[PDB]
């Protein structure tokens, strides 16, 4: 069976329903259901279900012009009226989607005929193709299985276009997928994937190593990194690691004491040796991060000015600020109040907890206190939300959110990134800056409005960038070279050719 391979993940699909979020992991969203145009490495977005597509003279109305050839996976047409429906659903769920900005920018859409379909927005919203090509919300399940005519209360059976069809599914246990025999593109060479449920990584490995599973694939947190490392000279199994895909930081809550003042957050930025850092918990196998972009990301080739570790440095910015030590005492204290900051994360990471361990021990050399909060996932996403934080965990997104919709969503109370840079004086104009680089014609000023917002945030020192991530594979040889989505939730299944 060298066309039937066995994978792993956390958990279960979820229902599959393609235009809600958790518990629905998008790596499956994505197997079974299609955009209408498809995402590329090269930045650009190809003909996917639409074949082509014109806009008017002021960018608000655009038509698509579909295939005609494409049939659901349950024989029903994928047409315009099926994709307007589709839009429809999810636009009845605006709410839901704010952290999107295309979802407020969506004012109508309507079928033309079997093969036109008319989308009207809002303000000539540059990123519309990019945000069209995202594994969710925009993409199309058979109206057929809507229920009561919507997707946001459910969906019926999970029926898209694409080259997977999800078989079977047991919570707890494994979902099972299998090539779609009708698909209007190529015909994957693959014909099943069954992902088994495991939720640990170190059992994940001993999985692969036992042989119950063919394939790993995934960011950092996949494997224990120890255990890649080592993989990676095993002469019996095949290793990869991608080029980095996003950014993972620390982010700091401006509204909060002491995370609040600008020398503290400036002081914290000089005291992490970074590489350190990933020689100690991440086995060398990351990249340090200066900015919260890499400079290879679109826009944002700014030339800012890094903060090398320089303990130096950092305390001198603390003593300016009035953080002196006592005598005879570590910590730092201002005003009677000792230099203390919070880092909650996920408790049960143990990633999360060797890189806050870390930063907990290089703070102390610069007379910092961070208290480690572990909590689980509930507890700290709710933090995120609330601003209930001084210090977290957060990464970028990856292409092709990065930099236009990371940045649209900073301006949603409910993202961390929001709660973290809600006490800046200028925030206000940071977040109508965003707004207007989304909106603007003009490319030199979309790129004056990026350089604006980055160096601001760069300046105001609301971050701690950490690394640059890659995505890894492991593999039994025999499945070959495992090729790389463009999209980093997505995994080309599709592609993978023994």
């Amino acid at each position: 069976a060298p066309d039937e391979i066995t994978t792993a993940w956390p958990v279960n699909v979820g229902p599959l329903n393609p235009h809600l979020y958790t518990p629905n992991q998008m790596f499956a969203q994505s197997m079974v259901y299609e955009p209408l145009v498809k995402y590329q490495a090269d930045g650009s977005v190809i003909p996917w279900l639409a074949k082509s597509w014109t806009h008017s003279e002021d960018g608000k109305t655009w038509t698509f012009t579909l295939r005609d050839d494409v049939k659901f996976s349950n024989g029903e047409p994928f047409d315009a009226e099926a994709a307007a429906e589709n839009f429809r659903a999810v636009l009845d769920n605006r709410q839901r989607h704010a952290w999107l900005e295309l979802a407020n920018q969506i004012v109508d859409v309507k079928a033309l005929s079997k093969t036109e379909l008319q989308i009207t927005l809002k303000s000539a919203y540059y990123p519309f193709l990019q945000e069209l090509a995202l594994p969710r919300p925009f993409r199309f399940i058979a109206p057929s299985q809507f229920k009561n005519h919507e997707t946001m209360n459910g969906i019926k059976a999970p029926i898209g276009t694409g080259p997977w069809i999800l078989q079977e599914s047991k919570l707890n246990q494994y979902d099972v997928f299998v090539r779609n025999e009708n698909y209007w593109g190529e015909k994957p060479a693959i014909k099943k994937i069954t992902f088994n449920v495991i939720p640990d990584p170190t059992t994940r490995a001993v999985a692969f190593e036992t042989g119950d599973i063919d394939l790993l694939y995934g960011n950092e947190g996949l494997l224990p990194l120890d255990t890649f490392a080592r993989f990676s000279q095993n002469p019996a199994y095949h290793t990869q690691l991608s080029q980095p895909i996003e950014t993972v930081m620390l982010a700091l809550n401006t509204a909060k004491a002491p995370t609040n003042e600008l020398a503290v957050r400036e002081a914290l930025n000089y005291a992490v040796n970074k590489k350190s850092l990933i020689d100690n918990a991440l086995y060398g196998t990351q990249q340090v991060a200066d900015t919260l972009f890499a400079p290879s990301v679109p826009y944002a080739n700014l030339g800012l000015k890094p903060s090398q570790y320089d303990p130096q440095k950092a305390k001198a910015l603390l003593e300016k600020a009035g953080w002196t030590l006592p005598a005879g005492k570590d910590i730092r204290e201002k005003n009677g109040q000792p230099l203390r900051i919070e880092l909650s994360f996920i408790g049960t990471d143990a990633l999360s907890k060797s890189m806050a361990e870390i930063i907990q021990a290089d703070m102390r050399q610069i007379g910092a206190d961070v208290s480690l909060i572990g909590e689980e996932e509930s507890s700290i996403y709710a933090r995120q939300r609330d601003g209930r934080f001084g210090m977290i965990f957060h990464r970028t997104w990856g292409a092709p959110y990065d930099p236009h919709a990371f940045l649209s969503s900073m301006r949603v109370p409910s993202i961390a990134d929001f709660q973290a840079q809600q006490g800046l004086a200028d925030k206000p104009l940071i977040d109508k800056e965003i707004g207007e680089v989304l909106a603007t014609h003009d490319e030199t000023q979309r790129q004056a409005l990026y350089r604006d917002i980055l160096t601001r945030l760069h300046d105001e020192a609301v971050y701690l960038p950490i690394s640059y991530i890659s995505m890894m594979v492991v593999s039994k040889p025999e499945l070959g070279n495992i090729p790389y989505a463009p999209i980093a939730t997505e995994i080309p299944f599709e592609q993978i050719k023994p």
